[PDB]
């Protein structure tokens, strides 16, 4: 249901130099605009990257791209699936550059690859407004896993770059799902990978977060708990206590006490993380799904789902309000005590 568009500006590009792109489904009834970055880690030196290129290439070229895709969970346009957007304008933004949607680089004589993440945000958002986003009321710049770390270091510019485009009446608002990490220590024994990568790719992270860590400190700004609190957007953060990817970098796979302690501690590391910041769901499971998944309705915290609560997140952005809570965090210590929990 969503219909491939690739860049009209073919410099910009994904790794390989072919044109990015956006897929969309045009909602004409609605004012709102979903833009979601897909994941899939990165890669961060030549070699690295030439391996992604032979296994892992949709995410480093547009070439082989299908003509449409399907809008599934907060992409479906069904009331049923989607009981928070389902009438938005839907647009999936591919990840093909490899750089947590951080880089500013094109391919030259010296660089094999572009990494223009960044720029491939810009410029949807740019081409977009040719078809009707000029009229948007809210754009919602959403992701999932480098997508979701991705919201956090863009939203800001997006928001930027529509006051200097002149319009400033679109509110531009960043949901990041599964995109916030901690850069704590393994269980067995990165943020070296992303420091080299952020060198590779003439990776941008967002001013304010900059200039509080400078130079050769801009890893910093990948880890959600140090950026966050750096941007003027408003940003929900959806983040499983117990990510797989976050135990994965972790080096986590009968539990013995002393993997239980470390498990029981990172929880209640993330759960602090979060404690400050007001529009959040964060469930104690261990589970890598996203918010594109058909089943993205089931999972409560406290009885609150969270379509539901992006809905409350909705109505603040018109003190809390009676029976529509924005802040949902488990305070339960082990994965899957919250019932709800993915099996
Ligand atoms: O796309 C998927 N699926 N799961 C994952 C997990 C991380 C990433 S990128 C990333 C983003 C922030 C920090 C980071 O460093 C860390 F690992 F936290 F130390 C890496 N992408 N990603």
């Amino acid at each position: 249901d969503l219909r491939l568009h690739l860049l009209l500006n073919t410099s910009v590009t994904c790794n390989d130099g072919s044109p990015a792109g956006y897929y969309l489904k045009e909602s004409r009834g609605s004012r709102r605009w979903l833009l979601f970055l897909e994941g899939g880690w990165y890669c961060f030196n030549r070699e690295n990257c030439d391996s992604r290129y032979d296994t892992m290439r949709r995410l480093m070229s547009s070439r082989d791209w299908p003509r449409t895709r399907t809008g599934t969970g907060i992409l479906s346009s069904q009331p049923e699936e989607n009981p928070y957007w389902w009438n938005a304008n839907m647009v999936f933004i591919p990840y093909c550059s490899s750089d947590v949607w951080s880089g500013a680089s094109s391919k030259s004589e010296k660089n094999e690859y572009a990494f223009m993440g960044a720029l491939i945000i810009q410029e949807v958002v740019r081409e977009l407004l040719g078809r009707g986003l000029s009229g948007a009321k809210v754009l919602l710049l959403a992701g999932s896993s480098a997508g979701g770390t991705g919201v956090l270091l863009n939203v800001d510019r997006v928001a930027e770059q529509l006051e200097k485009l002149g319009y400033p009446a679109i509110q531009v608002r960043g949901l990041a799902d599964s995109g916030w990490f901690l850069d704590n220590k393994q269980y067995r024994h990165p943020t070296e990978a992303i420091r080299r990568g952020i060198r590779y790719w003439n990776g941008v992270v967002p001013e304010r977060c900059r200039r509080q860590f400078q130079e050769g400190e801009e890893w910093n700004c990948f880890f959600g708990y140090k950026v966050y609190p750096t941007l003027r957007s408003p940003v929900f953060v959806v983040q499983w206590l117990f990510d797989e990817a976050q135990l994965t970098v972790d080096n986590v796979h009968p539990v013995q006490e002393g993997l239980r302690l470390y498990i029981q501690n990172l929880g209640r590391e993330l759960r602090h993380t979060l404690k400050d910041v007001p529009a959040s769901f964060a469930p104690a499971c261990l589970s890598h799904e996203i918010i594109i998944r058909s089943h993205w309705t089931d999972v409560q915290v406290k009885g609150t789902s969270l379509p539901r609560a992006l809905h409350c997140w909705d109505r603040s952005l018109h003190t809390p309000l009676k029976g529509c809570p924005v802040h949902l965090v488990d305070s339960c210590p082990w994965p899957h005590c919250n019932p709800s929990c993915p099996t």
